[PDB]
């Protein structure tokens, strides 16, 4: 046993960051290193060993991970008892697992446990709700089981003018689940060439949702070009917006649609995500934000028809800030993907304040892992937005010929808000443009959804690929009656704003 | 001034001794110049409707005007079906406002170019049946959304030389009831190589109109190919071989499919292309029991068309009212980049060459509805899916395409007896022309209470000539679903690969 608690996990963390960084672990048995997904994932457990098998009326049990892949971090696992405050490590022993010592290939395989997973009443055993596995990532479920995008501790140099830096979990201290819990807290040591880090996780596993209280000390060891907050990780392949990316069975495929941003001056944005061509980064400015989050907001099986990873049923992830965190950014970057495995979205809070060795940060945040998020504008909210070609009149498309103008639709559709009262009094479009022009501007009443869509043509006014951003919010008798739709497109090149008749 | 079928039938045999009376006449320039947009603008005087003396009328009639394309003279004839006694409406100017000024205003011999229906509540509005364009007409059920058309005949759609189009010159309204929601009108068909005598009992039911059609053809000459009963419709953009989808829209069609009742007892699913060459094929039946152009996919958010509510077309079911013999339906499929281009012709081919002198009589009915009256008792078509393969659903590389190339297949099946069935071992029977299938997979879908047959078509030949499919399910030595037919185009073999942009 060992004295332990924040305060204590503080001090550890305080006194790492004053010794060199113990560096990247050694590489995994090639049977580990080479394994599958689908070998990885059949990993077996020992459900008789569950960190809280000894726990009466549990409504909570965990287990752990084996090494395999690229999870080569041996991760150190320690109980706690809270009245106590003694925690005991548990070893890694092989016996606490099956179908983890043979290769691909079959060929036989120091070990150590890669990260965690909690089971709930009424499935103790199987169908994890909250899972930590891979440098300092994890991720919840909500009511539908379905995991869908992560979350991680720290990220260090995710879009800088160097590679990036991946911090780990190195070490988790559960707290003894008590009977009866549906909350459990864990704290984790966070360890990297930049940085270490105290975390404290109190993680609430709700009918609906799962609620991570967070909160962490981070003591830098070296000067750092981006501190990423708050990290979210999501992907975006194919949506309803500049569909490039869309030759599959699957009429969208994405573990989130959009960027939903709460301000600091009280402003909500709704920010469709892009899969572009060309890796794309954006820094939105903003002071003491309310919140943010990666929204999976299309909840309709027949927009994915995907019967493996049930895209339809991920959540939802919300960021609450618990403090005033002043001036920064929201860094949002984009990669392009082909598929589905890359995780091509990364969102974190980044302070405006660069960051130099012996530099010491104190964060405090809720996460929420649910289908909607916790809170959202109390005026109109874009439900979807849709692009294709202009210039021809809607019901009207050419057969015969591509249109003989080159612009591109836009379709964004509002919903709920005061929108049913407001039409009366007339509801306008305010719509600023980077580049181009807006023309043929339509407020068309959609009765199926009983919502209103802005339509308009995009126009280029420069032959330039530079990225066109679009800002949107809808008036009415001198209000603001909607949230505000910021879009960032990709204009052709020159020579590719024209069609290509191959029939 | 004496009217009835026989005398149209006469009419029709005499004509077809003299050589067609030729194309219409040009239009002024007012009228040729017209954008839908204002010929729709036409406004008839709803106190001169053709039935407005009809005490307690459940329909009632207007005419179009001449324009855009509709350049042909139609003559309207009102008759008492009690008397057999025919009276000639005459066109007149001041049945029409907005017809006599131009797009560019330029201001304005002419006559009726077709009719259209209104049904009460709306008998100056909403029209639920209308004649107009050489021998197409449409109806609409209880949505009352237009989409696709039928025709009273198809001469030469797909042969070595140019369509022939023939016109309905000539219309006959039996003056309707009180409390009646069926009219009748008879119709006379004039072409180059064809005349045909039609009648069409038409019934506006609550949730569609069924129409009986009888006709009489006699042939002026040869004609390289006899379309009987035919359709037309439009496939741009649905979930199948997705190369015209550059909209706001996820679906873009008035039909997604063909659906043939044959002679048998057999139910084919022909999902409609938009492909990129034009395309006929002719399905062998003999003594069909009905074929159809079907809009199955009655879910607004798969098209997001607020203008031309492509989710509210009809269906639209022939049914044979006698044993037709041998023959084909033939299918056209004609490449569009868009809606405006009716690019998808469905009809009745009999199996014998047509003469000069022959004549022709066919009974019919139409059913215009969201459903068909008939469909395969066993498991249905719900859907065909199509995207690339070589990959595991759930796994597609993201950080680079698949290694290998093959096209992904997914048919999405449901009703029948699949709940019983599934338990006992459904087998999907899978036939190509070329390549093979590879990854088979049967896949439970909860959301619909279906099963997808998955499967990844590798190509075996450099060919580029159409893929044909057929896949039906199989349990315990029986089907249990109806005959999936997919016709598909390989690219060429050096576009069997993914280039990577990025
Ligand atoms: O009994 C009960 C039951 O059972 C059943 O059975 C079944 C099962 O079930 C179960 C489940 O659950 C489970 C889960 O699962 C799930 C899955 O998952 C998976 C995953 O997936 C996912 C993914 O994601 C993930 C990740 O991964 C990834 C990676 O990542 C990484 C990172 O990355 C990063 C990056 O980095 C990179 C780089 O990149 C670069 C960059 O940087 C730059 O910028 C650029 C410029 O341009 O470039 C690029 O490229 O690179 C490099 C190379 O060089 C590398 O190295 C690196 O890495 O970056 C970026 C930026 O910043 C970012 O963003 C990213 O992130 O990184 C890190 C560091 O290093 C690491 O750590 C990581 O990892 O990546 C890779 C590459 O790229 C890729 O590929 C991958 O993918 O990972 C993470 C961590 O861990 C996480 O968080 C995530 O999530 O993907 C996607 C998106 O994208 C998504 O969506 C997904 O989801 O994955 C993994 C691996 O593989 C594994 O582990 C897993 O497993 O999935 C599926 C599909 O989707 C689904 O469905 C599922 O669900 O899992 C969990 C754990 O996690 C567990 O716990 C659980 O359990 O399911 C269900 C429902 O929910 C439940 O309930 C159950 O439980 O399942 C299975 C499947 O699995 C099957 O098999 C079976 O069957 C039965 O059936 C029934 O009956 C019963 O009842
Ligand atoms: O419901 C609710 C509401 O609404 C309304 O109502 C109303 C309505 O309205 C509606 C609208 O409608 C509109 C329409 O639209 C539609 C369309 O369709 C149609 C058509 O049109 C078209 C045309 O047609 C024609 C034909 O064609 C044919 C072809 O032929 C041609 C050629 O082609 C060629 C071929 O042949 C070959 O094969 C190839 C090789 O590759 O090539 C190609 O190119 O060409 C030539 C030149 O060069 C020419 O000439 C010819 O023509 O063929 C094919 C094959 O066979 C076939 O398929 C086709 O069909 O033809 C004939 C003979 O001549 C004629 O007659 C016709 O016309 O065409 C054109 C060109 O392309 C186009 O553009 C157009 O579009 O028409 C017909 C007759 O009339 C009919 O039936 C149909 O429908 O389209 C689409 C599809 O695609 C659809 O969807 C639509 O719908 O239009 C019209 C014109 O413009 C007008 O008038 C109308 O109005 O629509 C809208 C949108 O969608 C909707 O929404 C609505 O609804 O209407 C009615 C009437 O109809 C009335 O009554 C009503 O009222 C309102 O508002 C209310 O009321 C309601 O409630």
């Amino acid at each position: 046993t060992q004295r332990f608690d924040f305060s204590i996990l503080q001090s550890m963390a305080h006194d790492l960051a004053q010794t060199a960084w113990r560096g990247a672990p050694r590489p995994l048995p090639d049977t580990l290193a080479t394994m599958t997904p689908q070998a990885y994932n059949s990993i077996q457990y020992d459900a008789e060993k569950s960190l809280w098998h000894n726990v009466e009326n549990r409504q909570l049990d965990a287990q752990f991970f084996h090494m395999g892949m690229g999870f080569r971090r041996r991760v150190r696992m320690f109980s706690v008892d809270p009245a106590t405050h003694l925690a005991r490590e548990i070893h890694f022993r092989p016996e606490l697992f099956k179908y983890n010592d043979a290769g691909v290939d079959t060929k036989q395989l120091d070990l150590g446990f890669a990260g965690f997973r909690v089971f709930k009443a009424p499935e103790l055993a199987r169908r994890d709700v909250v899972s930590f596995l891979g440098a300092s990532y994890f991720r919840a479920v909500d009511d539908t089981y379905q995991y869908g995008l992560s979350a991680r501790g720290l990220a260090i140099d995710t879009y800088t003018d160097s590679k990036e830096e991946f911090p780990d979990f190195t070490a988790f201290w559960f707290d003894t689940v008590k009977p009866g819990a549906t909350t459990f807290t864990v704290y984790a040591l966070l360890d990297s060439a930049s940085i270490t880090g105290a975390y404290k996780f109190t993680i609430h596993c709700e009918k609906s949702q799962v609620i991570m209280d967070v909160e962490n000390h981070l003591y830098a060891r070296k000067d750092i070009k981006q501190l990423g907050i708050a990290p979210m990780t999501s992907m975006f392949s194919c949506g309803t917006n500049e569909r490039r990316m869309c030759d599959t069975i699957h009429p969208q495929i994405h573990d989130s649609d959009r960027l939903s941003m709460w301000r600091g001056n009280g402003e909500w944005i709704c920010r469709p995500l892009n899969n572009p061509q060309k890796l794309q980064f954006n820094a939105y400015t903003d002071n003491n934000p309310k919140g943010f989050g990666l929204l999976q907001l299309d909840r309709d099986f027949s927009h994915y028809q995907d019967i493996m990873g049930w895209y339809n049923k991920r959540p939802s992830l919300w960021v609450e800030p618990r403090n005033k965190w002043g001036k920064g950014t929201i860094g949002l970057m984009e990669i392009p993907t082909t598929g589905e495995t890359l995780n091509n979205i990364v969102c974190f809070w980044q302070p405006e304040k660069a960051v130099k060795a012996g530099d010491e940060f104190a964060f405090q945040y809720r996460l929420y892992w649910s289908a909607q998020p916790p809170v959202h504008c109390p005026l109109a909210r874009v439900m979807a937005t849709r692009t294709g070609m202009g210039g021809f009149s809607e019901g009207w498309a050419p057969g015969e010929h591509y249109p003989e103008k080159w612009a591109r639709r836009f379709a964004v559709d509002f919903v709920g808000g005061d929108l049913k009262a407001a039409a009366p009094k007339g509801i306008e479009p305010v719509i600023t443009l980077s580049s181009g022009e807006a023309k043929q501007i339509e407020i068309l009443y959609i009765e199926p959804i009983d919502g209103y869509r802005i339509q308009f043509d995009w126009y280029p006014t420069s032959d330039s690929t530079d990225p066109v951003d679009m800002r949107m919010y809808l008036r009415c008798q001198g209000d603001a009656i909607s949230e505000t739709w910021l879009y960032q497109y990709f204009p052709p090149a020159p020579d590719k704003r024209q069609y290509v008749d191959d029939r």
